[PDB]
């Protein structure tokens, strides 16, 4: 149930303050064409999760798509939109689990995110030592929820 | 095959120095009875987890598994084992997918460690603040390579 799983994403990010949503939600939107380039970079460059990408498919759906998922991801926390997150989390994990897109790809691209994520916190000069810190530590448990939820459908 | 998938590791691995290698590798064989802890409560204390754990094989079994499975990981690198530690996860993989451990459960065991490494890695006077960064960078990045090559059984 939705309703569940919200409590599950409210309880990760309530681990941390909202400065770290803030701070994390706010690289993620000034990036977010540069991190789905990164993602569909990383992908199509591999010919075993090539097998399941079309350039027409990325170029004109999942680019902004990709987009679309980390602005919804970055916002849930902020917003309190915790259960209609969840709901869509589960609705991406049934369509890759309907074309058998194998679990251990959607893992690397969680990975891949998380990644540069984490090194565009590294550089954001508007942020302490400790503040980064926290928020890169959120990055990776947030990002790492929303792939839980998409894996439930695998299951 | 194992060879294929070193080649993963190692570049993976090669994009840190082995400064964060060693960083890692200390952290984690310093806490890794703790680390083994907390990794059981979070799931002992989870029904659907619990579900497919019994607190006999964990306190005789798994408990001492996982800390090898933490040093395995952080000794690849370093030790230059590539295609032994890929060969380790493939099969640590089949166990799961062989008993049907939802592949959503190890994901978050994977979040679970992760979180906990880049706490105690913040907590490290020994370290730098753009050392700890690029380590816990490197921790996201080589627990998820692992894991990674666990889900492959799952497809
Ligand atoms: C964490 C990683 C991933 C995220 C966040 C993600 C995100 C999404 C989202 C939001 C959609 C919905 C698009 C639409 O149907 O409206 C989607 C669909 C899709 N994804 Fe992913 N995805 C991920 C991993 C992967 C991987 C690894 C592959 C393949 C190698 C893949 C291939 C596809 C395909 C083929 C579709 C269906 C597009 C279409 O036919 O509608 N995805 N993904
Ligand atoms: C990233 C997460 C995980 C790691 C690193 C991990 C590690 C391991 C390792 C190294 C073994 C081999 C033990 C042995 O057979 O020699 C194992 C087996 C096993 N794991 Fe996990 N595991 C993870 C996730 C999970 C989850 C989420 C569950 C269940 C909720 C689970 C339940 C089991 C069970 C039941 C066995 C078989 C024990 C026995 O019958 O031999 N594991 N795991
Ligand atoms: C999904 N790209
Ligand atoms: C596997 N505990």
């Amino acid at each position: 149930s939705p309703e569940i799983l919200a409590l599950r994403w409210k309880d990760t990010c309530a681990h941390y303050s909202p400065h770290e949503w803030v701070a994390a939600r706010n690289v993620v939107t000034a990036n977010k064409a540069a991190l789905a380039d990164y993602f569909y970079e990383c992908m199509l460059a591999d010919p075993n999760a090539a097998f399941f990408l079309s350039d027409q498919l990325v170029k004109t759906k999942l680019h902004a798509s990709m987009q679309d998922w980390l602005e919804s991801v970055y916002a849930a926390a902020p917003t309190e939109e915790y259960e209609r997150t969840v709901a869509f989390q589960r609705k991406v994990g049934e369509v890759h689990a309907r074309i058998d897109i194998p679990v251990h790809l959607v893992t690397r691209g969680a990975c891949a995110l998380i990644r540069r994520i984490c090194e565009l916190l590294d550089r954001d000069a508007s942020l302490s030592a400790a503040q980064a810190a926290a928020t890169c530590r959120y990055v990776a448990d947030v990002t790492m929820t929303a792939v839980e939820m998409m894996c439930h459908a695998y299951s």
